[PDB]
């Protein structure tokens, strides 16, 4: 009857993958069948922001993609990305799932995408060569960030300049040497294979890895409410389950990384001044993250959750 295209960029044993499946067998449930959902992993249709453009105009139904590769479509994505804004994932599902609503009131107007639901994979943790439990444990550290503001003025505010380098120099980086730490999930540390090249980890929570599960609002809009209630229901399940996913992998990721001689820190001893210098920053973000109305709307949502 009806075919959903949903892409991601991840390969099949990627939480995200694995929330597409579940999202898939679900749809085929609630539709009764009327509705199929075909998955494009791996960046088969395209990059995540280039995909994000097909569902705009209705080429392709569906994509889970990191909330960084929609911001430049929709800006008010951006607020998913505020730094300090969570603590923990449990509070992170809270606040989200608060602001799916009025930012997808914002996310059509932008990009003719809705949220079907707002997925997380974890906190880009920080990864050092030797113990990092207090700011102060930052001074004289080169920590490599991705090439961007927040991350950037993050680490800044926090007493140091990060090093801003691709993705692609972060390990030799470390080999050679050349850097002290960077900040991934605990996944990728066990992926990059970090324990080679690091002996310590701190738990920051300046940032998650957040992506919606987006549906084209052309497609959505073309369905039947039979049709559109399922793909609802079947997406906050889908990601609540992915969600869960996400979790245990990340348990496992732990429990081997010290395995491999990592030392897990937990979170930093004076947080309260991590989160302090950080939380300062944001209205120094409103602007790339769709205006100090939204900015606010949505903080004022999220801290009301917390």
């Amino acid at each position: 009857d009806y075919t959903i295209r949903l892409s991601h960029g991840d390969n099949e044993s990627n939480p995200t993958h694995l929330t597409a499946v579940k999202f898939q067998e679900l749809v085929k449930e609630y539709t009764e069948g009327k509705a199929e959902v075909q998955i494009f992993p791996s960046n088969s249709l395209g990059t995540e922001t280039e995909v994000a453009q097909a569902l705009r105009m209705g080429s392709i139904e569906a994509e889970i993609l990191y909330t960084g590769n929609l911001v430049p479509l929709a800006p008010s994505a951006g607020v998913l990305m505020l730094p300090y804004a969570y603590t923990s994932t449990e509070q992170a599902h809270k606040a989200m799932d608060a602001l799916i609503d009025p930012l997808n009131e914002r996310l059509t107007k932008e990009a003719g995408v809705r949220a079907l639901g707002l997925m997380e994979k974890g906190f880009r943790v920080l990864t050092t060569n030797k113990p990092v439990t207090t700011l102060e444990d930052l001074k004289g550290l080169k920590i490599r960030v991705s090439p961007n503001d927040i991350a950037i003025k993050t680490f800044r505010a926090w007493g140091i300049e990060p090093l801003p380098m691709d993705w692609a120099e972060v390990f030799p980086a470390l080999q050679q040497r050349v850097i002290d730490g960077q900040e991934n999930p605990y996944t990728t540390a066990i992926s990059s294979r970090f324990f080679e090249v690091q002996s310590d980890i701190t738990e920051i929570h300046y940032m998650m890895w957040t992506g919606p599960l987006l549906i084209s609002e052309r497609a959505f809009q073309k369905y039947p409410e039979d049709i559109q209630q399922a793909l609802l229901r079947a997406g906050r399940e889908a990601v609540d389950y992915g969600r869960q996913v996400s979790a245990e992998l990340t348990e496992q990721s732990k429990a081997e990384l010290v395995k491999n001689d990592m030392t897990l820190h937990g979170a930093p001893k004076d947080e309260e001044k991590w989160e302090a210098a950080a939380a300062a920053l944001w209205p120094e973000f409103y602007d790339q993250i769709g205006g100090e109305e939204w900015a606010t709307q949505a903080i004022e949502i999220i801290k009301a959750t917390e």
